[PDB]
This record gives structure tokens, sequence and C-alpha cells, in this order.
């Protein structure tokens, strides 16, 4: 997958072999789907003002790379929570969660007033991966179009492992039917 991952990295990068970091805490990357960092996830009044009804913590844990929230944190806030304890490493199998995460996103967007925040620590690798996979799975986009639309609305940089996993998902979805360019 190396050179296919290299292609996706070429779509993300700034032309100096480097990658831009997010310019804001949170962005609406496609209608009613927000990707953001830990600071927005931990700010319930801010979530409520934004109209966030569902929060997917893709970095649930306790370390410099995690966000130590849980269902209890959101108890009686009106916000429905799902946590995934993913690590932001090339060897973490985030693809094992693509269906679960896509189902959660679908559950939020099925409600016409629903808005979902998918976040990690920085809103840069784990959380965008899950949104990209959702776009591929539930809107039939190929990986390059899905990655491109998210990156147009937030500086992201899925790690190379996650990119390979998205390439593998693209392959799996392409066995069902054609994917939209």
């Amino acid at each position: 997958f190396e050179l296919s991952v290299q292609d996706l990295n070429d779509l993300l990068s700034d032309g100096s072999g480097c990658y831009s970091l997010p310019s804001q805490p949170c962005n609406e990357v496609t209608p009613r789907i927000y990707v953001g960092n830990a600071s927005v996830a931990q700010d319930i009044p801010k979530l409520q003002k934004l109209g966030i009804t569902h929060v997917l913590n893709a970095a649930e844990g306790r370390s410099f790379m995690h966000v130590n929230t849980n269902a209890n944190f959101y108890k009686d806030s009106g916000i429905t929570y799902l946590g995934i304890k993913a690590n932001d490493t090339q060897e973490f199998n985030l693809s094992a969660y693509f269906e679960r995460a896509a189902d959660f996103i679908d559950q939020a967007l099925a409600q016409k007033n629903g808005r979902v925040l998918v976040h990690c620590r920085e809103g840069y690798s784990r959380s965008p991966t899950l949104v990209i996979a959702y776009l591929m799975m539930r809107q039939k986009m190929d990986v390059k179009s899905a990655l491109s639309i998210v990156r147009q609305n937030r500086e992201i940089g899925p790690n190379d492992g996650f990119l390979a996993q998205l390439c593998q998902l693209n392959d799996r979805l392409a066995k069902e039917g054609k994917l939209k360019p």
C-alpha cells in the first residue's frame, strides 16, 4: 500500500514534506459533521451552543494522546456519547471500528436536528479517519474524494497506518459496486 498511501499524503501536504496543523479547535467538515480537538469536547456549554447532539470520542483514554471522558461526563447534558479507545499509531487497527463509528454518525444525522462531533486529542488523525470512512461507506465516495473534502474544511493528517486502512476499506467497498470520484 506504500505508494497509494504516498498519493494520499501528497493530497494532504504543504509541498515542503510537512503537514499543516488545525487552524481552529473545531470545523464542520461536511453538513452537520464536526471534527475537533479535546478542548471543544470537554466544553459542554460550547457544544450545546453549537447544537451538538452526539459526541464520538475517538481518543478515549488517559495519556498525552487521549481524552479522559466517558458517558458519565455527558450525563443529562442532552448529548449522546460513544467512546473508542484508539491509539494514534500506525499499528492501531482503527478499521475494526469503521462500521461502529459510521453507525453512530448515521444515528446522529438520521435526526434532522442532529449534529455530531467526532473528536480526538487534536482532531487531526483518529477522528478524521472515522469521518472519511463514513463518507466512503455511507455516501459511496472513493477515498481520495472523501479525504479531499474533509481536508478542504480542516487541516488533517491521518497517520500512514490509518491511510493504508482507508485504502483497504476503499478496496472492500469497491467490491460492492462503483465508488463516486
